[PDB]
C-alpha cells in the first residue's frame, strides 16, 4: 500500500462539500494519507456507540461543551493536545475555555451563535424594525400578521431548532447562563412552578411563537431543510435557528438581504446569544496513526485553510489570519458579541441529555400546554438532581 487510511468523524453536515474540498486538498499536499470523511445519519449516538466499543474514529468533530466530550476526556478517550504547537494558531484563550482537568482536548476553530434571521428587505418595506424588547418582539410578529404576511418559519419536526430559542428565553429571564441553570438544573427537585416569574418570562419569550398566525401552513411537520427553503424563498419573514443555517440558506439563492438579531431581554440592551465549538476536532488517545490525525488539525488551523471554510460557512472563528466579516454581514446581528459575556455556553454544558429539553420546547409551541411544559421541566431535571 505505503499509503495510509485515517477517518475523520464530521457532524458539521451542512459543510460537507467544503470539508472535502479541504480534505482532498490536504490529501495532494499528503500522498501518503488517505482521509475517509464520515458524515452518518444520527452521527452522535454512533459516535457514543464507538466510543464504548473502544472503536474511536481518529479525527472526531465533538461539541467540546458537550458531557460526552468531558466525560470522554476524563476516561483517557482523546489525546492530550495541550503542548501542541499548533493549538498557539487559537485566540480567545478558546481551546483553554474547555479544558478537562486544565488540559486541552479539542480544537474549536469556530464558535456557533443563535438568534432570528429576518428579511432586510422586506423589513424596510413593511417599516418593520429588529426589536430591542420582548414587547417590541410581540408587537413585531402582531404587525406582520396585520400585513398578511408569515412571521416566522418554524421545523414542528425538529425540535432541535428551539433549543437555543428556549435556552435564551430563560437566560434573559434569569440574567445570564450561571443564573438560567441555577433555575432549572441546580435547584431543588420540582422547584420549577407555574407561578414562577422566571417560568412566567419564559413562557412569554415562547409565547411569540404562538401568536395567531405566526407560523407558516403545515409547520408541524415541516422539517430544517423546509424551513430554510421556506425563508429563502421569502414565504416566512424570519426563522429562529443557529449561524450554522446561514450556509444553507445562501446555498438557496435568496433575493434579498439577510440580516441577524440577537433574542432581545425584557429591557433594552439585554440581548443574549448562545453558542459554543461548532467546527471542533479531538483525536483518539488509541489512533493507530497519531503524526496523520495530528497533520489533519495543523492543516485545519492554517489561516488559508480556514479562510476558506469560514466563507462560505460564516461562524465566528477563534483561529489566527483569518479575516472575518464586517457589519453588512448576514450573521453580523447574531454575532456581534461572539466571544463575550454576552456570548453563553450551552446550557446542557451541565446537563446529562438535551434531547428532552428539545421535544418539550417544541411540545409547547404546538399544544400551548404550560403546566405540561412546567411538568417535562420536572421530569427532565429531576433525574439529574439525584
Ligand atoms: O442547538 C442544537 C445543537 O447546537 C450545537 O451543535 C451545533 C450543531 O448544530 C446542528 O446540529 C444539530 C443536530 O442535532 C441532531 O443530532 C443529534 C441527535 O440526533 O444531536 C446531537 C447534538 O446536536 C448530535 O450529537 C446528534 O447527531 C439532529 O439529529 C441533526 O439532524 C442536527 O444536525 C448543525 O446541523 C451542526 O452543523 C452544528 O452547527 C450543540 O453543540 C449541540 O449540543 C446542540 O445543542
Amino acid at each position: 500500500d505505503g499509503t495510509v487510511t485515517i477517518e475523520y468523524f464530521n457532524q458539521k453536515k451542512e459543510m460537507t462539500k467544503t470539508l472535502e474540498e479541504i480534505t482532498r486538498d490536504f490529501e495532494k499536499e499528503n500522498p501518503k494519507i488517505k482521509v475517509k470523511v464520515v458524515n452518518v445519519p444520527n452521527a452522535g449516538e454512533v459516535l457514543k456507540t464507538r466510543v464504548l466499543a473502544g472503536d474511536v474514529p481518529d479525527v472526531v468533530n465533538i461539541y467540546p461543551q458537550s458531557i460526552e466530550l468531558q466525560e470522554w476526556a476524563k476516561a483517557g478517550v482523546f489525546e492530550d493536545l495541550s503542548n501542541k504547537d499548533y493549538l498557539k494558531r487559537v485566540k480567545n484563550g478558546y481551546a483553554e475555555k474547555y479544558a478537562v482537568n486544565e488540559k486541552v482536548y479539542n480544537v474549536p476553530f469556530t464558535a456557533n451563535a443563535y438568534g432570528i434571521y429576518y428579511n432586510k428587505d422586506k423589513f424596510e418595506e413593511l417599516g418593520l424594525k429588529v426589536p430591542e424588547t420582548w414587547d417590541e418582539f410581540e408587537q413585531l410578529v402582531k404587525d406582520i400578521v396585520a400585513k398578511g404576511q408569515t412571521p416566522f418559519g418554524i421545523a414542528g419536526a425538529d425540535a432541535w431548532t428551539l433549543n437555543g430559542y428556549n435556552q435564551l428565553a430563560f437566560a434573559t429571564a434569569t440574567g445570564g447562563g450561571k443564573e438560567a441553570n441555577q433555575y432549572l438544573r441546580y435547584s431543588q427537585p420540582n422547584a420549577i412552578k407555574l407561578s414562577d416569574p422566571i417560568m412566567k418570562d419564559d413562557i412569554k419569550v415562547m409565547d411569540i411563537l404562538r401568536i395567531n398566525g405566526s407560523k407558516q401552513k403545515n409547520w408541524e411537520g415541516a422539517g430544517y431543510t423546509d424551513v430554510i427553503g421556506a425563508f429563502a424563498r421569502g414565504d416566512v419573514l424570519m426563522t429562529p435557528n443557529g449561524s450554522w443555517a446561514i450556509t444553507a440558506i445562501n446555498e438557496q439563492k435568496p433575493n434579498f438581504k439577510i440580516g441577524t438579531f440577537m433574542i432581545p431581554g425584557k429591557e433594552k440592551g439585554q440581548s443574549l446569544t448562545v453558542g459554543a465549538g461548532d467546527l471542533a476536532w479531538s483525536i483518539s488517545a488509541t489512533t493507530k496513526h497519531p503524526k496523520e490525525a495530528n497533520a489533519f488539525v495543523e492543516y485545519m488551523t492554517r489561516p488559508e485553510v480556514m479562510q476558506k471554510y469560514y466563507d462560505v460557512d460564516g461562524s465566528p472563528t477563534a483561529i489566527e489570519g483569518v479575516k472575518q466579516a464586517g457589519e453588512d454581514s448576514p450573521l453580523a446581528g447574531m454575532t456581534e458579541y461572539a466571544f463575550t459575556d454576552r456570548h453563553l455556553v450551552w446550557l446542557q454544558q451541565y446537563w446529562t441529555s438535551e434531547a428532552d429539553f428539545h421535544t418539550l420546547t417544541m411540545n409547547y409551541v404546538l399544544t400551548g400546554d404550560k403546566q405540561g411544559m412546567v411538568n417535562d421541566l420536572n421530569a427532565f431535571f429531576n433525574p439529574m438532581k439525584a
